[PDB]
DNA sequence: CGGGTTTTTGTTAAGGGCTGTATCACTGTG
DNA sequence: CACAGTGATGCAAATCAAGTGTGAAGCCAGACAAAAACC
DNA sequence: CACAGTGATACAGCCCTTAACAAAAACCCG
DNA sequence: GGTTTTTGTCTGGCTTCACACTTGATTTGCATCACTGTG
């Protein structure tokens, strides 16, 4: 420090002198604007801006928000977060990032059960306290072991309180919709909020050691997400909001996570029992909820799009799942859809499935086991859940390539001239196909249909590709044809707008499934005589009727339920604790965390 | 800036003009110099302090290769590292991590195929160039339509050179415990390394679409791992290094990643064959390493001690 | 009210170097 | 006797906020005066 | 038309030097 | 020995950081708990 002051003796004359004559006096200053010149002619921006930051209010520290939105986001688990976090405050010396007791802290405003609320109708048969968190999914279920014996393992949120916790994360992005629709900003007219209810049973869950009951190895997962939200003015409502991205695994909100049986209908009902008690309590009630300062009402719409075929024909009541009434929106026997293929209604409800169920208990008319199934087409069983006739696109497509795949085995084999085939001969088609689809479009040979494989399998070069093993020209056309309309078809019922993305196509979809049915009874009276799949009648009767009723199909599919079920296994071997009895409350509580949108707009704060 | 520059259009000149003269033309660091001296006469010393831990890179900056310890420890993929860099950017103003491109180019040290490496004598049908990276494990096996047909993929790494990046990936390490038994540290004795290669296939790996042969859903992996290395010291030998966790993951480093099956035996002798001859050329040969200033020579011993039971008979001849 | 003076900011083109983003064929939960 | 997690809980250790008067340290002024590596 | 990755690679953006000139904003005084 | 560099000091005056005491009031660190995953 003291042996170089004599090469700048020499210097700080002129440079002081400078100073006085032409800047004022500073010398610090002069010397600062001169070293940041040096330092960006160098090319040591990083260098220049660290001190512009040091010499300017210094902006070390992250927000404890921040950090759990990283946390979240960037799919970290604890443990490395902490040593992240170790490494990161020895080597920098200041303590950038925060640590996770104030993590901890920090994200009890997102979950539920920290604000207050109340209903202006009080709800029926549901406590006012406004301080439940995970709350235990058996509802306080008998364990005694003389009662019917217990083995599912639930945790739960309350209904209203989650619904309250995700409206007010999604207060600020109400808030600048309400701005950008040229609207006030303190109005508080009764908002309608339009949620969907999407379940779904998984497989092949490992069940863990320690003391528990005897769970299966299989899930059920119960998770909403909101769509739409509107607001009366005048004589029309006003779009407040809109999700960008209905399918993806981002909106879907976990509610209820248990680990029983899907078919296990004793246990199912036992847990969904209390949900569909708060879903009708709160149908008929107002929600009052202050929002930046300023009380706001809320009003609910409650849609359930997100079952599968096989949970729809357990929870409403129908056969059960094959039976001769196929359709879960018309009441039509298989061998009836196979002769008419176009012309149908929806006609299904819960209410006409509880009074059906009725009749079925009763015998009012003192009939016969196959006349009293034929009056109540079908409805063996009493519903327990309410869900509205709608197609789940995912599945309905699966299904479709499915059946085209069998289809192209069939016609690599010309079974139309060879009524008769043996095991043998269907063995060797079924390998034929499978190695020249690899060769050709190369997709490996699966055993259960993907959705990867149904948007690949459904090309025009596929049919190339089995028309160069098809020796006749005819059904060369037949499937080029059949082909060429399954892909008018498939946008319809694929799309976010369909009014908006595919005009044309929504319209040409009556004149397209009119040929596409024809075209069936006509040259492919080999498989469809007397016989068609469900989804093939969903398709061809009731896709422009749904369409017409809701306003879109696809933005209500099982898309992001199945994102979610993705998630729930990550989840479940990353970030929960590895005990029988916490893990599923650890994963309800991240994948709460992680569904939040006040942690996802903090990672794009790039473009802001 | 403009008028910085516009004001200043002088005082550059002179101040250039003296490091011409005084120091040769370095303007950062006399501009830095002064800049002390001016915080000195101003009486700021922890800031001062801190902006000589800046220009050193340790108040703040997190050089690359912390960032890729970070990232890689931390079992980050690199969208998310890039996700969380950029964040950070746009939140604190600084430049806290390390962008994906340095990480990149602090990677390579580390990757074999940088350090320059002189056998004596030359291993037998082992090229002497010092700058293989990975190679196909294939070997360049005939795959025309004439011969056996191949529906394998293999990534492999030259076992020499991987050796030399083991090696020099803990040169701090055999440094300190050459330190820690009161020996020199200049001393250049021939090491003895004695390295324990574990080979285990696997099941119910996913074959993935895409071009490639009709490859086996089973996958194979070879990998080796540095237990102990020794010096001979006077008429005894004392150890430098010994692995604390010789089963943990961090130490089985790997070395051939092929996806074919471990039933199938031609398949399995065409890719290994080649490391099994890098072996037994190596085997009887001396490796030179610039080891921190100073040439060291390295000797090998391998013990084949991770094969299960049915993997020990299907190769060393012993039936089912 | 407007020249006159002084100061602020940008512009033209040839090269070098850091930083940011699009592109490629795929993944998974079904 | 595999080993790196897996996250919530709880107690112990560390740091600090409140009050003003001290000490202790670094540096400024321009000038004078000894050590040390190449001829 | 599912949607968020997944990583290596290459091209575009932004900014620094040279130096002379040009467009534009703030006071002074006849 | 010459030459240049590198440290050392000189006293009065200035600023700048640490602490001397006490009592709480937080924030932060790390061990514990029964488990997983790859065979
Ligand atoms: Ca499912
Ligand atoms: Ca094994
Ligand atoms: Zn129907």
């Amino acid at each position: 420090r003291r042996a170089q002051k004599h090469r700048l003796r020499e210097l700080k004359i002129q440079v002081k002198e400078f100073a006085d004559k032409e800047e004022g006096g500073d010398v610090k200053a002069v010397c600062l604007t001169l070293f940041l010149l040096a330092l960006r002619a160098r090319n040591e921006h990083r260098q220049a801006d660290e001190l512009e930051a040091i010499m300017q209010g210094r902006g070390s520290g992250l927000q404890p928000a921040v950090c759990l939105a990283i946390r979240v986001n960037t799919f970290l688990s604890c443990s490395q977060y902490h040593k992240m976090y170790r490494t990161v405050k020895a080597i920098t010396g200041r303590q950038i990032f925060q640590p996770l007791h104030a993590l901890r802290n920090a994200e009890k405003v997102l979950l539920p059960g920290y604000h207050p609320f109340e209903w202006q109708p009080p709800l029926k048969n549901v406590s006012s306290r406004t301080d439940v968190g995970i709350i235990d999914g058996l509802s306080g279920l008998a364990s005694s072991v003389d009662e019917y014996p217990v083995d599912t393992i639930a945790k739960r949120f309350r209904y209203d309180s989650a619904l309250v916790s995700a409206l007010m994360d999604m207060e600020e992005d109400i808030l600048e919709g309400m701005r950008s629709q040229d609207l006030d900003d303190y109005l508080n007219g009764p908002f309608t909020v339009v949620v969907k209810e999407s379940c779904d049973g998984m497989g092949d869950v490992s069940e863990k050691h320690g003391s528990g009951p005897a769970v299966p190895e299989k899930a059920v997962r119960f998770s909403f997400t909101v769509m739409r939200i509107t607001i009366e003015h005048g004589s029309q409502n006003v779009k407040v909001f809109e999700e960008p991205k209905p399918n993806s695994e981002l909106c879907c909100k976990p509610l209820c996570l248990m680990l029983a049986d899907e078919s296990d209908h004793e246990t199912l009902t036992a847990i969904l029992s209390p949900l569909i008690a708060e879903r009708e309590a709160m149908k008929s009630s107002e929600l009052t909820l202050e929002m930046g300062g300023i009380p706001r009402t809320f009003k609910f719409i409650f849609r359930g799009t997100g079952y599968d075929e096989k949970l729809v024909r357990e929870v409403e009541g129908l056969e059960a799942s094959g039976s001769v009434y196929i359709c879960t929106l018309c009441d039509t026997t298989r061998l009836e859809a196979s002769q008419n293929l176009v012309f149908h209604s929806i006609t299904r409800s819960h209410a006409e499935n509880l009074q059906r169920y009725e009749v079925w208990r009763s015998n009012p008319y003192h009939e016969s086991v196959e006349e009293l199934r034929d009056r109540v087409k079908g409805v063996s069983a009493k519903p327990f859940i309410e869900t509205v006739p709608s197609i789940d696109a995912l599945h309905c497509d699966i299904g479709n390539a499915a059946e085209f795949y069998k289809i192209f085995q069939l016609e690599i084999g010309e079974v139309y001239k060879h009524p008769n085939a043996s095991k043998e001969e269907r063995k060797r088609w079924q390998a034929t196909l499978d190695k020249h689809l690899r060769k050709r479009m190369n997709l490996k040979p699966i055993m259960r249909m993907n959705g990867n494989f149904a948007r690949k399998l459904m090309t025009q070069e596929t049919v190339d590709a089995v028309c160069e093993l098809i020796p006749s020209e005819e059904r060369h056309e037949a499937l080029r044809e059949l082909m060429d309309l399954y892909l008018k078809m498939k946008p319809v019922w694929r799309s976010s707008c369909p009014a908006k993305e595919c005009p044309e196509s929504l319209c040409q979809y009556s004149f397209n499934s009119q040929r596409f049915a024809e075209l069936l009874s006509t040259k492919f009276k080999y498989r469809y005589e007397g016989k068609i799949t469900n989804y093939f009648h969903k398709t061809l009767a009731h896709v422009p009727e749904i369409i017409e009723r809701d306003g879109s199909i696809g933005a209500w599919a099982s898309e992001g339920n199945e994102s979610g079920n993705k998630l729930f296994r990550r989840f479940r071997k990353m970030n929960a604790r590895q005990s029988k009895c916490y893990e599923m409350e650890d994963v309800l509580k991240h994948h709460w965390l992680y569904t939040s949108k006040y942690l996802q707009k903090f990672m794009n704060a790039h473009n802001a």
